[PDB]
């Protein structure tokens, strides 16, 4: 006896822009948001570029006094959230506040703050750790601070499922509404992992592209010369709403959230199975959840992180799940332009999938100069493709073999 | 139309013991697991004691190679998880593995690992960061490594909701089963924040008891001389199972999980509202979820962290929710003995609630020498109280005003 769930608001900070429309313009233009990092000295690091959010002004949202306490991941998460609530036109009242909840997640949350409080502790000692370190750094405080600012009293929580965080946060918030725990959820992800620990940590695991000479050409999903993902920062937030609650208040409806899949590879801590069996199971769970034939999918927003193993695993999974229809649909990686927003990747890509439906256009896979062996699908190489899209699918795969799939369709 | 969920296995590392029965013996004996910390120099810190796990042997569960890369919070979570799966008697097969998932969470996850990789980064630079830093430190890797070790292909995720993490992880895993997403879930929490950042972080926010001269007397919920919570380490894990799946395989059933409630205070980043209005809403949501009259609750395992504001707010909430029945039920804080396991607090306290039902006994609130103004309920001061218990309730409250309540009842 589950209710239908629609998207009535979207908000975003990306390497391509400080909101959704500016980010989406970047996407359709094939623009890279990847550039040498400038906020820290990366001379000793094998990767010196990433997707920074450019020109972020927190004072558009919060007092400088408030924001001083908050790690950038919380600033970015609040900014995207505030945008999405505004965009929904939803009015929070005594009558609906217990029915509006929040699920904004992160991969690691306040790493910059943790790194800085660690410097203070080691160099100076524990009397120099900020009283605001914990409430300013832990992952659930986007959900926390958003609920305090807006008076949201519904379910209040955060997921942390590595690069799957954004996808799961949206899927499980949809489940909250579908099963009557809430009428409205603000859900998505924020990440700011562009510090020594983040760039050094992924560096030490050799996960990152080291194409320092051409940073805009580094993220090249399914291209034979790909050499790992590009670390990027940002936040995506959607207002999810029960269909009748939306219809009743005359809400502008972007799309319907019809399918959510989760699954575990149970294969390896960091590498995906070569045949993408976990991704394949996850996509099939989401399609069954949606009551859809695989042939109804027109657009896939791939995980497509630009790793050797991950990209081909995703091709195999799509070929397994869709058979001959795999050559009819369009699949692209917007990480070709945005790089990899980690715990935020699934939230910004949920928004790009919803906009692909609104505008009937497949975003491009830029830098796809030489598709690898077996990468023979319509990957929307170089340039945006206007086309029919009634159903869009977004994938995220994470450390621990954790998988998420979101299925959106045009709302009647 | 939603399915019933029972507890068929439990696992724990606590300051009181390296498994459930040893921990539960400590609880019923009124024993403190709180002592001066010995694994680090705390001379410059205002708090020098906490609840350590004593004598943990990871090699009972993992190979040296398996354990070396993993933060203690993952070691502790895997140990509790493995105990719970063994304790369930569940056999994982090709036939049931896609129906068995994992939701083990943490407040902050791999803080000790983060501290250690930061020392290397500051002293020597990023070439000295472990390749295993990320997969070895991030919160979702208890769920990840457990699924890889046991071949679990069901829903795979992690919550991070501060001190509410364990309660939410259990509640939402129960929802997964109730709503047919899985037949079995391993759920709970693990925390190891007994490092500089943890003791310094909470110290800087003045949240911790500084009664260094009597560490076993420091955790004193509802006592007039209380001066903040006691930082403690450990893990709790429950095997949650659909009732018919349990009956069908002849599983031993500890208790039924009947109610789960969440709510946001939307009041303050760290302080609860004086009248505990958020807690009150959360407890009422759980009882409504359970289809129970407040008068059916016999035992409450309080949040009861031993903070001035938190303890009295919880009394107010119980008085609001239960009225005259507030004087009939028994409410205790096992943190009087265990200290606060943070993201694990909710998991170990879910287990103590289930055991209060099994043994028909209310655990004591030790150190309750002088109950504060308004603390005039049956708080089970000093000594365990044998009594009728058909329904037990467990609360957790977190930073961000995030609330969780779990309602368990004796299984027919
Ligand atoms: C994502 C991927 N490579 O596809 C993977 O889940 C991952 O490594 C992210 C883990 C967490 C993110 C934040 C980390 C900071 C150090
Ligand atoms: C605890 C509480 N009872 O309010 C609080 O919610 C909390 O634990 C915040 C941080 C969680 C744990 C990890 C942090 C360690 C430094």
């Amino acid at each position: 006896s589950r209710r239908r769930v629609v998207i009535t608001g979207m908000g975003m900070l990306s390497p391509l822009g400080l909101d959704v429309p500016s980010s989406w313009e970047g996407i359709l233009a094939g623009r890279s948001g990847i550039a040498p990092i400038e906020h820290m000295d990366l001379s000793a690091y094998s990767t010196r570029f990433g997707g920074s959010v450019k020109g972020f002004n927190v004072e558009e949202y919060l007092s400088a006094k408030e924001a001083r306490k908050l790690d950038l991941f919380i600033q970015y998460g609040l900014a995207a959230s505030f945008q999405a609530v505004r965009d929904s036109g939803l009015e929070v009242t005594d009558a609906n506040r217990e029915r509006i909840g929040v699920s904004m997640g992160s991969g690691i949350g306040g790493l910059t703050n943790i790194e800085n409080n660690c410097r203070s502790l080691f160099e100076q000692g524990p009397r120099r750790i900020s009283p605001f370190f914990v409430p300013g750094s832990i992952i659930n405080m986007v959900s926390g601070f958003l609920s305090i600012h807006l008076g949201l009293q519904g379910p209040n929580y955060a997921l942390t499922t590595a690069c799957t965080t954004g996808t799961h946060s949206i899927g499980m918030a949809a489940r909250n509404i579908a099963y009557g725990e809430a009428d409205v959820m603000v859900a998505g992800g924020s990440e700011m992992a562009a510090c020594g620990l983040g760039l050094g940590g992924f560096g030490a695991a050799r996960a990152l592209s080291t194409r320092n000479d051409e940073p805009t050409r580094a993220s090249r999903p399914w291209d034979r010369d790909r050499d790992g993902f590009v670390l990027s920062d940002g936040s995506g937030a959607l207002v999810l709403e029960e269909l009748e609650h939306a219809r009743a208040r005359g809400a502008r409806i972007y799309a319907e959230l019809v399918g959510f899949g989760m699954s575990g590879d149970a294969f390896h801590m960091t590498a995906p199975p070569e045949d993408g069996a976990g991704a394949a199971r996850c996509m099939k769970n989401a399609l069954r959840d949606a009551g859809l034939d695989p042939r109804q999918v027109d657009y896939i927003n791939a995980h497509g992180t630009s790793t050797p193993a991950g990209d081909i695993a995703e091709i195999a999974a799509v070929k397994s799940v869709f058979g001959e229809h795999a050559h009819a649909l369009s699949m692209s990686s917007t990480k070709s332009m945005t790089g990899h927003l980690l715990g935020a990747a699934g939230a910004v890509e949920a928004i790009f999938s919803v906009l692909a439906l609104r505008d009937q256009v497949a975003p491009p896979t830029i830098n796809l100069d030489n598709p690898d062996e077996g990468c023979d699908l319509d990957l929307v190489a170089h340039e945006a493709k206007p086309r029919k899209i009634d159903v869009a699918l977004s994938n995220s795969f994470g450390f621990g073999g954790t998988n998420g799939t979101l299925v959106f369709r045009r709302f009647a």
